[PDB]
């Protein structure tokens, strides 16, 4: 389990009569578009999946495919989102966000950056079942350069895993090759910074990025700004956040999406859903110590309607 998010597993549970009382709502006139989020938001994620299958063994109509149709905007791509597991969540964001070379880099640096072996692992499973391709091949076939390299060494999920013991020796080794491969050198040994950051362990590189400072006039963020740019650029620095502190990365993506005109839902709706039984207590916590008001402010703020609502429950609290 994961003791770090909200939305926790709901007590007195019972499948087969909530299903009822999703029909109910869907049967209704308008829909009960409010109790639908009111249930849906208040279980956990393996729960969700037994009401699927209770209302499946019930009516002889997939649940998601029920609520598609019983739904509109971004309200639908949240509940939608929320009925997967999160393994084909990620791998659904994941092709949606290459369906044509027109892809949404952003989207796809997210994903890979921030998940883990485990959580990877089971992606491209599940990524390969469910589009008859492997992940690998899809997203050699939708990107280039160096940030395709990047990508897939990412995706392989075949990170060191944590050793127990601390290499101090190590860790200044590599911190001096970061420097060296980057701000120190006219250009950049950019195999030798994909094949440090993809390899080690997570705990590893948190104290690599802590030498490379003694080292170095600029931190690892501010060095990656300097000696590289695009594409690659925005993966390595969406990868550095992940390995820093993760918690604060989610909590600047999810600022980022509402600060300005408007709003960038795509993002909001899919941290929101992915990290909500994950680490979405740090989240709150990071960013409001960093932002002074609460996430759950944000985004009472930005978004409104039943919406507005689910997304406030799974949040889950007003900190
Ligand atoms: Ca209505
Ligand atoms: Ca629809
Ligand atoms: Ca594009
Ligand atoms: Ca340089
Ligand atoms: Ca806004």
């Amino acid at each position: 389990p994961s003791a770090y998010g909200s939305v926790k597993a709901y007590t007195n549970f019972d499948a087969e009569r909530d299903a009822l009382n999703i029909e109910t709502a869907i049967k209704t006139k308008g829909v009960d578009e409010v109790t639908i989020v009111n249930i849906l938001t208040n279980r956990s994620n393996e729960q969700r999946q037994d009401i699927a299958f209770a209302y499946q063994r019930r009516t002889k109509k997939e649940l998601a495919s029920a609520l598609k149709s019983a739904l509109s905007g971004h309200l639908e791509t949240v509940i939608l989102g929320l009925l997967k597991t999160p393994a084909q969540y990620d791998a659904s964001e994941l092709k949606a966000s290459m369906k044509g070379l027109g892809t949404d880099e952003d989207s796809l640096i997210e994903i890979i950056c921030s998940r883990t072996n485990q959580e990877l692992q089971e992606i491209n499973r599940v990524y390969k079942e469910m589009y008859k391709t492997d992940l690998e091949k899809d997203i050699i076939s939708d990107t280039s350069g160096d940030f395709r390299k990047l990508m897939v060494a990412l995706a392989k999920g075949r990170r060191a895993e944590d050793g127990s013991v601390i290499d101090y020796e190590l860790i200044d080794q590599d911190a001096r090759d970061l420097y060296d491969a980057g701000v120190k050198r006219k250009g950049t040994d950019v195999p030798k910074w994909i094949s440090i950051m993809t390899e080690r362990s997570v705990p590893h590189l948190q104290k690599v990025f802590d030498r490379y400072k003694s080292y170095s006039p600029y931190d690892m963020l501010e060095s990656i700004r300097k000696e590289v740019k695009g594409d690659l650029e925005n993966a390595f620095l969406n990868l550095v956040q992940c390995i820093q502190n993760k918690p604060l990365y989610f909590a600047d993506r999810l600022y980022d999406s509402m600060k300005g005109k408007g709003t960038r839902d795509k993002v909001l709706i899919r941290i929101m859903v992915s990290r909500s039984e994950v680490d979405m207590l740090k989240i709150r916590s990071e960013f409001k110590r960093k932002y002074g008001k609460s996430l759950y402010y944000y985004i009472q703020q930005d978004t409104k309607g039943d919406y507005q609502k689910a997304l406030l429950y799974l949040c889950g609290g007003d900190d």
